[PDB]
């Protein structure tokens, strides 16, 4: 662990910099933007739309993204690769599996799936040699049968390799807490681990007894809130009706708790979004029109205002980034 | 229509010959092949495969297949189209839906699927200006809200095109009545429609009643036989019980009503078949050797040695197929 893999290549721990640790460039399934691209308009319009908001997200200080897109979320690393080089914002490709696994992985077994997540972390990812720098999870509530296989070969590929493993979670049924009873049962270290989407809960408690264990805790996407839109179903289902003021207050919770180490801060942001509801990206870049640039513009400035200090908030959007994505074996 | 698109360009009528209608290079997932060529070995090793087989069957007298893989089925167009090439044998590629959309597929309206499966017909699929020759729907028992804008949407595409439609059906849940009932509330003729997997039933009157409205009719696994191992579950659920011959039989059986215009022949065997439980590919290729040769090694004469005309079996594997895959607008 002295170089982090980017869809460009390596980069030492110091070239990383001011880090978002969980971004999309695109939001889809497997295949879908090769085959259907006019989903998006077009392949080019969506690298130019991804080139325009990493340059604004780079001009307000942003080095690098943790593009946690896998398998099944739609990754694509080539385009990854285009619009990193045409904006010179470095990306981190993901593996691992996310919420939509088809048949030809959901019937495998954990080894099998192991095998896959070395396969993209040491070989590379398709043809592209593209090496991923993480591994994604999930579960939404009770992990189901094949999610257990998922998280224990996202285990056992960490171990193998150092590189970290990060999830989704429905922070409100406390998921968090089984995907590190899993983890753990693998021999995993926790420091390891970024327990995701957990700027979805107000249960200050659960939080906080997940980083006294030393894992990361993901307060990940932050401007999303659907105040102002409520009447929209599907917008509030995925962006939920807490305030984006809410999600930034736990930032500063857990800092106040003695956590500032173990917190990792993201937009959530993607420049395309197939799955979903059709159009759910206008609904989205009407809401937060900073998009990736979200928590350089609005959420650094909101916590220095109620008392953060700015070294406090450097060390969670550097440091802390540097240290997990630091391929890291036990000893 | 006059002109059949393959994977290597447009044939004519009479050029595609002797014909399997519902095969596959490779039974996969969207992006699997290229994301994880190892779980076959090597992408390599599947192409040699997939052109020794072909080969065979070129050797046994089949001129053109029909890959009924989908987006969703792993179809990789340029696989189709490298051992098209190698081989020597026609294939025709599908667009489509099969049973394991993802959620940029499963939420989508029926307009929105209509407008991608036109795509794959009249543009092309992904970056490579290979036009699909066929639309592929499925349903395993009674159609869900999704699957009926799947079957929707083909029936438009096919009424815009002139492509056939063919299907995944559960025989044993008689899922044709359904699917017809649904194409023809779209207005798509019958005899655009192959309602496929039908080999898995006895009811003859099922079939029957299908063909007499002028569906064609899908025998289209015939080897698929778990005689001989019944302790293996996986392999049980997939090939069934019943023997090739039993399968084979329904043929006699349509041809002896008086619907040999409506059948349609196949073995459904792959190369490769990632979507199902780890070494399947195996263990079906020690069921049957011949693989896609199967039909003409097997079952042609096995159906001559019957009574079966030979003229019949020749409209049944080359008169038929034509007609079908012949683009024809209402
Ligand atoms: C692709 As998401 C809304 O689970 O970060
Ligand atoms: C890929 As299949 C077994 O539905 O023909
Ligand atoms: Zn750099
Ligand atoms: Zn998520
Ligand atoms: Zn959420
Ligand atoms: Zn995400
Ligand atoms: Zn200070
Ligand atoms: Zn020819
Ligand atoms: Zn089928
Ligand atoms: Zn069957
Ligand atoms: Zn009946
Ligand atoms: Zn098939
Ligand atoms: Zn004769």
């Amino acid at each position: 662990g002295d170089r982090i893999n980017t869809v460009r290549g390596p980069i030492t721990i110091s070239e990383a910099g001011f880090t978002l640790t969980h971004e999309h460039i695109c939001g889809s399934s497997a295949g879908f933007l090769r085959a259907w691209p006019e989903f998006f308009g077009s392949r080019k319009a969506l690298a130019e739309k991804a080139v325009r908001g990493l340059r604004r997200a780079r001009a307000a200080g942003v080095r690098t993204i943790v593009d946690v897109s896998t398998f099944d979320g739609g990754r694509d690393v080539s385009l990854l690769a285009e619009v990193s080089r045409a904006a010179d914002v470095h990306i981190v490709a993901a593996t691992g599996l996310w919420g939509d696994p088809p048949l030809s992985m959901r019937l495998r077994s954990v080894e099998e799936l192991t095998q896959f997540f070395l396969r993209e972390i040491q070989y590379g990812i398709e043809d592209t040699g593209i090496r991923a720098g993480i591994i994604k999870v999930a579960t939404t509530g009770k992990a189901t049968p094949f999610q257990e296989l998922v998280l224990k070969a996202a285990a056992r590929a960490s171990l193998a390799t150092g590189v970290p493993v990060t999830t989704h979670t429905a922070a409100s049924q406390r998921d968090g807490e089984q995907q590190a009873a899993i983890f753990e049962s693998e021999g995993l270290s926790p420091s390891r681990v970024c327990i995701g989407h957990s700027d979805d809960t107000d249960d200050l408690s659960y939080l906080t007894a997940l980083a006294a264990r030393g894992y990361l805790i993901g307060l990940d996407h932050i401007p999303y809130s659907a105040i102002g839109l409520e009447d929209n179903a599907s917008a509030s289902a995925l962006l939920g009706i807490r305030s984006w003021q809410t999600r930034a207050l736990l930032i500063k919770a857990l800092i106040d708790q003695g956590y500032m180490k173990q917190i990792l801060v993201s937009n959530d942001w993607l420049f395309g979004f197939s799955s979903y509801v059709t159009n759910i990206m206008d609904v989205m870049d009407r809401v937060n029109p900073d998009g990736m640039a979200f928590i350089p513009l609005r959420v650094i400035p909101f916590l220095r205002e109620k008392g953060v200090p700015q070294e406090t908030l450097a060390g969670i959007t550097v440091t802390n980034p540097a240290r997990f994505l630091s391929p890291t074996l036990r000893a």
